[PDB]
């Protein structure tokens, strides 16, 4: 039996059997008062103490949030969906500490993505034994609240602040801070983790004053604040909280009383109206999402990063190579996971409209124009193809290297890598590439577990993630020192460097998307 003495209490693990050894798991340690009742939509509250052991022995609920409905029993879209109850009462981490109990372990805290409106710690890709049994280091995830429960913003009311779910992940590493010496590890070395809106959410950590002191290094997994999904206005979110307030017959004018009226609505009335608080949605609609709040975050980010006001140290980025496949098959006209959604000039365009809903017919013509210049235009994946990385490009790749970019010049050590590998168990189909979301996996070590059904190739190029990991954690350098490895260079603004990630070759590239991401990051921000 193993009892960890936590500033609040006693809590209680499990023992797990992981490659030959053992894997201590503390699953669904509370973090912060429930937010229910008066305290919905308010930042969270510290946690009171309990003298029981709290038993921490299996994941807790999951926040309230919509559910991927698009293809019931598929596999590869339910594998994202909760895999616990839904509830209010979602403030909740998890502790994975290796056995042997470690001395001084470097910390690994991981946010999960989800558009800001989904996600859950206890997804089956985040299963955080494989690193700590691994790599020795201790692996936290938490949840956080999600969609409006989490982001819904009243700029200055401390009733809806904005942000919460932000908070949310700021308390968790509060935890980390006070708590995570009695597990064996070490406070002065965390790195946090984060894939998409995980990812936006690390970036905007490094950006946050009040978590400066609460974490040493970053990684951005597909994802950064940067990223045109991942901020909303202060302008929007109140439209979207007003939407939000007449759709659900909460219209006030004492802005607090419309808080409180939305505290009396039941979860299901808040989660079935937030898809209609904007008028034209997209795939990537993040309805209610980071704000700039004045607490959490003090002026809009881009000005942020572009003059230097963030946590001076090391970083490592990265994207995949079909980020943007993902949501082709949420919308797009013509696409469907279950043929090879070979497409037209005109069902692109069409495309177009759904991705770029309120954007000028100049913007669309000008996102064609430079994504159809064919080098064969007979070749009739051309305009599926030319979608995908559209999308991708817009909304990951190219937002991830002009972080990077303007990150690094401020002379911090920055890595930068570009996942390749299309997952040899992947369930959508090949067109779809190496989709958004799918190098978690081999982050994680899954493919470590050699009854997985994955080949052996896999298994080495999850094992030499891992240890970059590991070593960036540990170390703030993102190389495998022994195997004769690929070294890593770091990404500098001139050469701009990045690392390939692939069963075959790992390569070193210069300039990603170089091209395409002039378009995106130069050009069409004017349109
Ligand atoms: C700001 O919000 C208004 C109102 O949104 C409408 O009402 C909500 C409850 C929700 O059901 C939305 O989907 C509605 O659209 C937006 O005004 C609407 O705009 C659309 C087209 O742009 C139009 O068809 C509706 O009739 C309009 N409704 C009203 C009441 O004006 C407005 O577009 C939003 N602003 C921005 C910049 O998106
Ligand atoms: C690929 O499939 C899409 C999706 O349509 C559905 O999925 C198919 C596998 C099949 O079961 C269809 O019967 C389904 O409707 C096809 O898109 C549809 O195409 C028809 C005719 O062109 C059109 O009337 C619908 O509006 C389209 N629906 C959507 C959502 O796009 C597409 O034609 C298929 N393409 C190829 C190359 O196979
Ligand atoms: C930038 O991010 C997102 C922003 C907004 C909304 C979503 C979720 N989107 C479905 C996800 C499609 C998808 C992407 C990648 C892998 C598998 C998938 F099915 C909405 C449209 C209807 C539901 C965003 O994606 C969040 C996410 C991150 C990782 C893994 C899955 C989803
Ligand atoms: C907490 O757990 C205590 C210990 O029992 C443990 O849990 C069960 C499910 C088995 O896994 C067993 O092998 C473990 O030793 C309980 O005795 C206690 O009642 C629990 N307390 C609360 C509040 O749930
Ligand atoms: C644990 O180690 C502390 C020093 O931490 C070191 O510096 C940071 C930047 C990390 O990268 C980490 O890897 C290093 O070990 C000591 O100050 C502390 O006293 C030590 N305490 C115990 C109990 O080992
Ligand atoms: C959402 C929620 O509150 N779930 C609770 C579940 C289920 O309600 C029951 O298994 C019946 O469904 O029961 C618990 O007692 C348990 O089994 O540990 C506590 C847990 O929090
Ligand atoms: C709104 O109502 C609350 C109810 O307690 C009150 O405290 C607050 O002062 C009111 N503000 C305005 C502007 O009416
Ligand atoms: C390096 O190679 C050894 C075998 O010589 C293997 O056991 C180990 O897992 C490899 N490590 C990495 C990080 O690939």
């Amino acid at each position: 039996d193993i009892i960890i003495a936590t500033k609040n209490g006693k809590v209680r693990g499990m023992q797990l059997t992981v490659f030959g050894g053992t894997v201590t798991a503390f699953l669904g340690i509370p973090y912060a008062q429930p937010p229910l009742g008066r305290l919905r939509f308010k930042k969270p509250q510290s946690l009171t103490k309990w003298s029981d052991i709290w038993n921490a022995t299996k994941y807790a609920n999951s926040c309230c949030q919509n559910i991927d409905q698009s293809f019931p029993g598929f596999h590869g879209s339910e594998m994202w969906n909760p895999n616990t109850d839904l509830s209010e009462d979602c403030l909740y981490l998890n502790v994975w500490i290796p056995a042997p109990k470690p001395k001084n372990a470097t910390v690994l805290i991981w946010i999960y993505g989800g558009g800001f409106q989904t996600g859950t710690s206890s997804l089956h890709v985040y299963d955080g034994k494989f690193l700590a049994r691994v790599e020795r280091v201790i692996v936290v995830s938490m949840n956080y609240r999600v969609g409006a429960l989490g982001f819904l913003a009243l700029p200055g009311n401390p009733e809806a602040p904005g942000n919460m779910g932000l908070f949310d992940q700021q308390l968790a590493l509060q935890w980390v801070q006070k708590n995570i010496a009695a597990f064996g590890g070490n406070p002065k070395s965390v790195t946090l983790f984060g894939e998409s809106a995980g990812a936006a959410s690390v970036s905007l950590h490094l950006l946050s004053p009040g978590s400066h002191s609460l974490f040493t290094r970053a990684i951005l997994q597909s994802g950064s604040f940067n990223a045109p999904w991942a901020v909303t206005s202060l302008y929007e979110a109140r439209n979207r909280t007003l939407n939000l307030a007449k759709l659900t017959g909460c219209s006030r004018e004492n802005e607090t009383e419309i808080i409180k009226c939305l505290r009396n609505k039941d979860p299901q009335e808040i989660l079935l109206n937030e898809a209609f608080v904007v008028p034209y949605g997209t795939p990537l609609s993040v309805n209610f999402g980071p704000t700039v709040d004045g607490d959490f975050l003090t002026d809009m980010p881009d000005i942020l990063l572009e003059l230097g006001q963030f946590k001076k140290t090391q970083i490592l980025v990265g994207v995949n190579k079909d980020e943007g496949t993902a949501f082709l098959v949420y919308g797009a006209p013509g696409f469907s996971k279950d043929n090879n959604s070979i497409i037209t000039r005109k069902e692109f365009q069409e495309g177009l409209k759904i991705f770029f809903p309120g954007v000028s017919e100049f913007g669309k013509e000008s996102i064609l124009f430079h994504y159809t210049d064919w080098v064969d235009d007979q070749r009739p994946e051309n305009y599926r193809e030319a979608l995908g990385d559209v999308v991708g490009d817009y909304n990951f790749i190219c937002p991830a290297l002009e972080f990077t970019k303007k990150f690094s010049e401020w002379g911090n050590n920055a890595f930068f890598y570009y996942f390749e590998h299309r997952s040899s168990k992947l369930p959508w189909p090949e067109w779809m590439g190496v989709m958004h979301g799918y190098e978690i996996e081999f982050v994680f070590g899954l493919p470590l577990e050699r009854r997985d059904q994955y080949t052996k190739a896999e298994e080495i190029l999850s094992r030499s993630i891992v240890k970059r990991w590991a070593n960036f954690a540990k170390y703030g350098n993102p190389q495998e020192t022994q195997n004769q490895s690929t070294s890593w260079p770091v990404f500098k603004s001139t050469e701009q460097k990045y690392l390939t990630l692939n069963t075959e070759s790992t390569r070193i590239m210069t300039k990603l998307r170089a091209q395409q991401c002039r378009f995106w990051t130069s050009f069409f921000p004017k349109v």
